[PDB]
């Protein structure tokens, strides 16, 4: 017999103690090795209700990743609390490796096996595991980045998707390269992404279509960011310890529902901080051709208001609770106790 409960979980990884990588340092002092052989029974008959948008886990890895940010990418100048913070801002290594999750004796983690599961209600299959699966601490806004993908049918996931105020989380169930680049030889913050345009318009069409079933077969129609801070309105990421904020507005049209879209990118070296602390400086970008080919394998999507009288439905990609991005994540998972 079980309940739900809350108990501080305890990571694992398979980070090298060599590496001089941010990430691996820290699980190789803050995780512990991985299972090679990790045993997971299947419940038969077994009902268990999930709650994504209520998960202790979320919290928790929310505050690893704070914690890992804190100890690996410390800027020079930190703008928080009215508090002016001057430190050495280094260069570093940065490469997000898979977390994995676990639960001390006495607690296990419950896991939904049904292959549309859209994070709230019932589980018809559920199994009991150890550890979650590896996680990458992938911090981005508007479009989410090597994640896992959906097995079955593109899922769409929401609090509560009658409220506009509510994230909306696209789980795409293939995923759509998009290469950022930073050409070494002007402008060295200037950058650009290039995606696949037939690919992502169909897979933006299939999104289309699957928003069609959850509001009443209303005209779905995508639209940039009206306003609010850079690292919303555009699609802000960190590649090699590089903040790049996108501009994405080719993506969110609506006219091609088939070249090469190439989205102008800039390196920024004033970010306002995820963690929501305030505001931070990093040091000028490296020299080389910085590139990191991703996997976008989610969308965050905002919906406008007063469209009830309407037969139209606008989404704008949005962000900023990277919570929802590790829910993107730990969506199917829970903790409970055994006694
Ligand atoms: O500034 C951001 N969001 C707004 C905060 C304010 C207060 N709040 C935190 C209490 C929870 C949300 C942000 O996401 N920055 C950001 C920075 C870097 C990257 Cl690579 C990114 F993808 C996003
Ligand atoms: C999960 O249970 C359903 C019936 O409720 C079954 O059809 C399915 O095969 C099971 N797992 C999957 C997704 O294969
Ligand atoms: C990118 O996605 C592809 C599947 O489309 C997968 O083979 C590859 O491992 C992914 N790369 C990641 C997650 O870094
Ligand atoms: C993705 O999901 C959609 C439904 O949302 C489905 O029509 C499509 O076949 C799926 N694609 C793949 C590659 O499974
Ligand atoms: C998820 O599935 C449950 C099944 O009861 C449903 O009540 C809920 O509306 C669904 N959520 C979304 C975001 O579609
Ligand atoms: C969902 O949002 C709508 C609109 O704000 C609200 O009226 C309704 O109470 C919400 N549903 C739940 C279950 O809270
Ligand atoms: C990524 O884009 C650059 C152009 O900036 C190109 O040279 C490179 O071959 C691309 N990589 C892949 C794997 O498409
Ligand atoms: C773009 O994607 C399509 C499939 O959607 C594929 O057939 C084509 O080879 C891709 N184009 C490039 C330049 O890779
Ligand atoms: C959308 O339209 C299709 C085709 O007429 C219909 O089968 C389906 O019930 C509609 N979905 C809605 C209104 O959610
Ligand atoms: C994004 O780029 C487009 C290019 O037409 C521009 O019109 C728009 O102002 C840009 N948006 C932001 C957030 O700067
Ligand atoms: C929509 O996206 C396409 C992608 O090829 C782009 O060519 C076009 O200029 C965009 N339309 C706009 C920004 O109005
Ligand atoms: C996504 O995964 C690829 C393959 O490991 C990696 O090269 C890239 O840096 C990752 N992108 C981000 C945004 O971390």
């Amino acid at each position: 017999v079980w309940k739900d409960a809350d108990t501080t979980l305890f990571c694992a990884s398979d980070a090298k103690a060599h590496e001089t990588e941010v990430h691996n340092v820290w699980a190789t002092h803050a995780c512990v090795p991985t299972d090679p052989n990790p045993q997971e029974i299947h419940l038969e008959n077994v009902t268990e209700n999930f709650n994504m948008w209520k998960n202790n886990m979320v919290e928790q890895m929310q505050e690893d990743v704070i914690s890992l940010w804190d100890q690996s990418l410390q800027p020079c100048v930190k703008l928080t609390g009215g508090s002016v913070i001057k430190q050495a801002c280094p260069k570093i290594s940065f490469d997000p490796i898979p977390i994995h999750y676990c639960t001390p004796a006495g607690y296990v983690i419950l896991k939904c096996n049904d292959k549309n599961f859209n994070g709230t209600g019932p589980c018809k299959n559920v199994s009991s595991v150890q550890c979650t699966h590896g996680i990458k601490p992938v911090v981005s806004t508007q479009l989410l980045l090597n994640g896992s993908l959906a097995e079955e049918e593109i899922i769409i996931r929401s609090e509560n998707l009658t409220n506009n105020a509510k994230t909306i989380i696209v789980h795409l169930n293939k995923s759509v390269e998009i290469n950022c680049t930073r050409p070494s030889n002007g402008d060295i913050r200037k950058a650009y992404c290039e995606i696949n345009g037939t690919k992502w318009n169909k897979v933006l069409k299939q999104v289309t279509e699957k928003l069609k079933e959850h509001f009443n077969n209303k005209t779905i129609i995508f639209q940039p960011p009206s306003g609010g801070d850079l690292e919303i309105t555009m699609h802000s990421f960190n590649c090699r310890g590089e903040f790049f904020y996108c501009n994405t507005t080719q993506l969110f049209n609506n006219t091609c529902i088939n070249g090469t879209i190439t989205l102008p990118c800039k390196i920024k070296q004033i970010i306002n901080m995820w963690q929501g602390t305030g505001q931070a400086m990093y040091a000028p970008p490296i020299d080389g051709k910085i590139n990191c080919v991703s996997n976008i394998t989610g969308i965050l999507l905002t919906r406008d208001g007063g469209a009830n009288n309407t037969s139209n439905e606008t989404f704008r990609p949005g962000g900023g609770n990277i919570k929802d991005n590790w829910r993107s994540e730990l969506y199917k998972y829970k903790v409970v106790q055994i006694e």
